[PDB]
């Protein structure tokens, strides 16, 4: 009775990996329903396609794989003028984590300018290498339910591609965005732990702590610079998507900061590029120590623990379900033990 009441007075979140499903059909505007000012907007041929990837999308449930989607030569003839004028900027604007799984992306997934890579190739691809998956989303979600998605390192995702007319722009996340952008750093482990900690800490949290989140989210995942070796890269999905603020956020001309939570969360998200600064952190593994932190900002009565082995989510509201946590690590650290003396035995220290 107690903890029925707990739940009670805070936000519902899927608690079962079966109840994503909820999250994931709740779109508050599918992808047919073009802005005004859409370049497709009086385009029927385009018209039928966005509809047909809503209908694919709304017709996913969780256990049945990713259908194939056969794109067109229009649509894959965008793709390549994507495709080609990113990777000439890679190199030199892409973060280290990203140069090491896009050549993989190509083997594995087929990653090239003549052929657009399906989400099923991609999914598998992410699970075997940070237990990400990905699910065709039939437009957008609220903040609330697409950070709910993260908690379960599941990344909802378009399938549809950009209007051909202008190939180097796009007013929303089509496929080519989130194959290009997310998906090379979703393979990264520190960065799929980082991006699991922004949805953990939206789970039953308040619709003003879950659009802070959000706004973490922009300027990290969307938005962020990393600082390697001096150098300066991005690993923003916004700015490996966009060309010409690629080169922007790492010229001269640009505001560069530090990501500070407590401070980025309150800056202005601007749709209409550019942005007014860019955020700087030096790893993913301090991404993830500041998010680790921040959640405890964040009022809820419990914290959450996240359980890979039933992918549910372990509401910590007694002293019993923290103990067990604990003793969980005394096992791990007796392993750790274990490796350090068979370390000894073998190398000799
Ligand atoms: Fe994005």
């Amino acid at each position: 009775l107690y903890f029925q009441s707990m739940l009670e007075d805070v936000p519902w979140f899927p608690r079962k990996i079966s109840e994503l499903d909820k999250c994931s059909h709740r779109v508050l505007m599918y992808g047919s329903e073009l802005d005004a000012d859409h370049p497709g907007f009086k385009d029927n041929v385009y018209r039928q396609r966005r509809k047909y990837f809503v209908d694919v999308a709304m017709g996913y449930k969780y256990g049945q794989p990713i259908p194939r989607v056969e794109y067109t030569e229009e649509e894959t003839k965008t793709w390549g003028v994507v495709f080609r004028e990113l990777s000439k900027l890679y190199p030199t604007h892409a973060c280290r984590e990203y140069l090491k799984n896009f050549p993989l992306l190509t083997k594995y997934c087929g990653y090239r300018e003549d052929n657009v890579p399906q989400l099923e190739d991609v999914s598998m691809f992410l699970k075997e290498r940070s237990g990400f998956t990905v699910r065709p989303v039939a437009g957008y979600l609220s903040p609330r339910d697409f950070l709910a998605g993260l908690a379960y390192r599941v990344f909802h995702c378009t399938q549809y591609i950009r209007h051909g007319s202008d190939p180097l722009y796009t007013p929303e996340p089509d496929t080519c965005h989130e194959l290009l952008g997310h998906v090379p750093l979703l393979a990264d482990p520190k960065f799929a732990q980082f991006s699991q900690e922004i949805g953990l800490a939206s789970l039953g949290a308040s619709d003003e702590d879950v659009q802070k989140l959000a706004t973490c989210y922009f300027f990290t995942i969307e938005f962020g610079l990393c600082k390697q070796e001096g150098q300066l890269r991005a690993y923003g999905a916004g700015l490996l998507s966009s060309i010409g603020e690629l080169k922007h956020a790492l010229s001269d001309k640009a505001c560069v900061k530090a990501f500070d939570p407590k401070t980025t969360c309150l800056q202005e998200c601007l749709i209409t590029t550019f942005q007014e600064a860019y955020f700087v952190s030096e790893s993913f593994e301090e991404a993830k120590e500041k998010m680790r932190d921040f959640a405890k900002s964040i009022t809820r009565p419990f914290s959450v623990y996240f359980n890979p082995y039933t992918q549910s989510i372990e509401i910590l509201k007694d002293t019993r379900s923290i103990e067990n946590v604990v003793q969980d690590l005394r096992s791990d650290l007796n392993t750790v033990c274990d490796a350090l003396n068979k370390m000894n035995q073998y190398l000799g220290i």
